């Protein structure tokens, strides 16, 4: 039921800084705030937003996860003059103390808290804290790395405390570490940490072995910290995103989170002096929108590093962006992970291996200065999703959905198609089918005025023909069809215009890598054999084939998991996903119509494991289709 998206930040955290020369230190400035803040002005974005007011975190709130010492100490810095603000910084690690850091601290880490209660409140959908200092370097009794409190674990503490949440995943994709973090919840089950970090075998800062892939938690947390090591600058779009896919994904649409928090650091993005790595800022719309799915939208994402301050301003806005509903901008040239991220990602998914069924099929033999081009502009459609019930039907919809009409260049249009094409063929609705299929299309094509839409239809065979002809002619370089049923359709894949992923029930071999044919065995097996084969195998080909329009088609005669499919799929085209009903079914097109149209998605439950036969199915298509679709691998491939 929440709808907006809460945007917490005050200047006053910007009113403190480092007062003497320290090159470790020298980086982290007040404009990292205030450039941020201009850049969501710049874009609309913040005015979108609902404004939060800051508060301070009260005393008992630092106790959840600070020490009175620690607190004791850190209340006294307000009086302290420089001499002993220098000698109370050195005491700790690559951090500085200001006259007034200890009540900034306090305010990000009740900006955060503000957050929280407003998105566990319902109040709005999601949102985002921009706050300073960082907090995820901070520990139980030191400051650390810029940060003197935790701000992330507050608010995962706070949200078990007050709200009796048993499941929190905190993804962490700040290019540093935040052992932090990891310290805090190390013993505990219920929350979930995953942490990417630059690391080059423990020689990047902070230089812990316990950063490795190796820790995994402790006693009853055993499989609950999640360390993906970065052992060479410069990674990628397509690292990021194989990251996501083969480890991230798979393990927290298992979880099943009840609240997702990210501590979102853009020190991982290109031109950042302490990431050095080379993702654009549009990667952080799909990170985000990739995670929104899970625990019903319900997001808080907290600002932790981020350096340079251009490409910290474009990738916050990419991110509210994602967290408002706008459309993902287009990822070009994605492909394999380079081998070092390769190596990281296999030796991860085989030590998580005894934790998670995602990966359990890895135990056993049976089983197995710099420039960038400035993102271009996300336009909100006008209206987001139009919907062509059959004739008769009137239905409810969001405020942001609209019926159809058939204009009269589009009926010669119909004509013009019918009479080359289909000759024996007059029926008067299936020809209203093909008008409605193309009406919207060009709505959908030919502006920004509406993103995707839904049509019911009755012949499947015309119905996609014309779709995808049409499609194809507009012109749209790629189309990628996504079909669950039994059939064959009239598509050509044997062009490099179309990708054919298809869910059928019978047991088929592709002979070519522009299908994905994915027969999985019905039962209560076939949710998580179908989330495996969308994180897994789907999204990735997807992504990399990079499609200008998404075509999906159900045919008469799986469900539970077509929301996630459908809001997942619409990080490709923009979101310009044309969906194709055959036949009524009230609440399947009332399900597409929701998850099209950026509404919450109910979540699935925890996943139980597949059927060794389904993963053993999958496994096969990835060996098929690897070599041509890299984004596929989760392994180093061998060497001659
Ligand atoms: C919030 C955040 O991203 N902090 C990064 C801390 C950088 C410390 N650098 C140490 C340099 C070693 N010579
Ligand atoms: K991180
Ligand atoms: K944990
Ligand atoms: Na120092
Ligand atoms: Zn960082």
């Amino acid at each position: 039921a929440a709808s907006g998206s809460a945007l917490i930040f005050d200047e006053e955290m910007s009113r403190y800084k480092l007062l003497w020369t320290d090159p470790e230190c020298e980086i982290e400035v007040p404009e990292r705030l205030t450039v941020s803040y201009e850049a969501l002005r710049t874009h609309g974005l913040a005015q979108r937003c609902k404004a939060v007011p800051v508060r301070q975190a009260t005393e008992q709130e630092i106790l959840l996860a600070h020490s009175e010492e620690y607190l004791e100490a850190v209340k006294q810095t307000p009086g302290m003059n420089v001499e002993e603000l220098m000698a109370f910084s050195k005491k700790y690690n690559a951090v500085y103390f200001h006259q007034n850091i200890y009540h900034c601290a306090k305010l990000a880490a009740g900006a955060t808290l503000q957050l929280v209660d407003s998105v566990m409140k319902r109040e709005v959908r999601n949102g985002m804290a921009l706050v300073r200092p960082p907090g995820h370097h901070s520990q139980r009794s030191a400051a650390n790395g810029f940060c003197v409190f935790n701000n992330v674990a507050f608010a995962a503490l706070y949200a078990k405390k007050n709200y009796n949440l048993n499941r929190i995943l905190i993804v962490d994709w700040d290019v540093h570490h935040g052992q932090g973090i990891q310290y805090c919840f190390e013993e505990d089950p219920s929350v979930l940490y995953f942490s990417w970090h630059r690391y080059e075998h423990q020689s990047f800062w902070p230089n812990l072995p316990e950063s490795d892939y190796s820790s995994v938690g402790k006693g009853k947390g055993s499989g609950f910290n999640i360390n993906l090591p970065w052992n060479k600058v410069g990674m990628t779009n397509s690292d990021y995103l194989a990251a996501f896919f083969h480890v991230l994904l798979p393990v927290a649409y298992e979880f099943d989170p009840e609240l997702v928090i990210v501590s979102a650091g853009f020190d991982s993005a290109i031109g950042d002096p302490e990431g050095e790595m080379c993702a654009l800022p549009e990667i952080f719309a799909h990170l985000t929108h990739l995670l929104m799915p899970l625990a019903a939208g319900k997001m808080c994402v907290v600002l932790e590093g981020g350096f340079n301050l251009t490409s910290l301003g474009q990738s916050v806005c990419q991110t509210v962006h994602s967290l408002l509903g706008d459309p993902t901008p287009r990822i070009s040239g994605l492909g394999t992970a380079c081998d070092s991220a390769l190596e990281s990602i296999q030796n991860v998914r085989n030590v998580q291996s005894s934790y998670w069924s995602s990966f359990k099929h890895l135990a056993q033999s049976e089983t197995n200065d710099i420039v960038w081009p400035e993102p271009l502009k996300r336009m909100p459609a006008s209206v987001r999703t139009v919907v062509v019930p059959p004739p008769g039907v009137e239905l409810t919809l969001p405020k942001n959905c609209q019926h159809s009409d058939i204009s009269e260049s589009t009926a010669k249009e119909v004509q013009r198609i019918r009479d080359k094409h289909f000759h024996d063929l007059t029926d008067q609705n299936i020809l209203r089918s093909l008008g409605n299929i193309i009406s919207v299309l060009d709505r959908m094509m030919r502006s920004d005025e509406v993103c995707n839409g839904c049509v019911v239809v009755s012949d499947l065979s015309v119905s996609v023909q014309c779709a995808l002809q049409h499609a194809l002619t507009e012109p749209a370089e790629r189309v990628l069809v996504v079909y669950v049923g039994d059939g064959e359709l009239p598509v050509k894949t044997n062009d490099g215009k179309v990708f054919l992923v298809q869910i059928c029930t019978k047991e088929t071999e592709d002979k070519c890598v522009n299908r994905l044919t994915l027969c999985l065995r019905e039962g209560e097996s076939l949710t998580a054999g179908f989330m495996q084969a969308l994180l897994g195998l789907i999204l990735p080909v997807a992504y990399e084939f990079n499609p200008a329009l998404v075509l999906g088609i159900v045919e008469e005669t799986l469900m539970r998991v077509w929301g996630h499919m459908t809001c997942l799929i619409q990080g490709l085209a923009r979101g310009r996903m044309l969906t194709l009903l055959q036949g009524y079914d009230k609440d399947l097109l009332e399900l597409t119509v929701s998850a099209l149209s950026g509404a919450s998605i109910s979540p699935l439950g925890p996943l139980r494991a597949p059927k060794p036969e389904d993963v053993e199915m999958m496994e096969k298509q990835r060996q098929r289709l690897q070599e041509r679709w890299g984004l596929l691998r989760c392994t180093v491939s061998e060497s001659w």
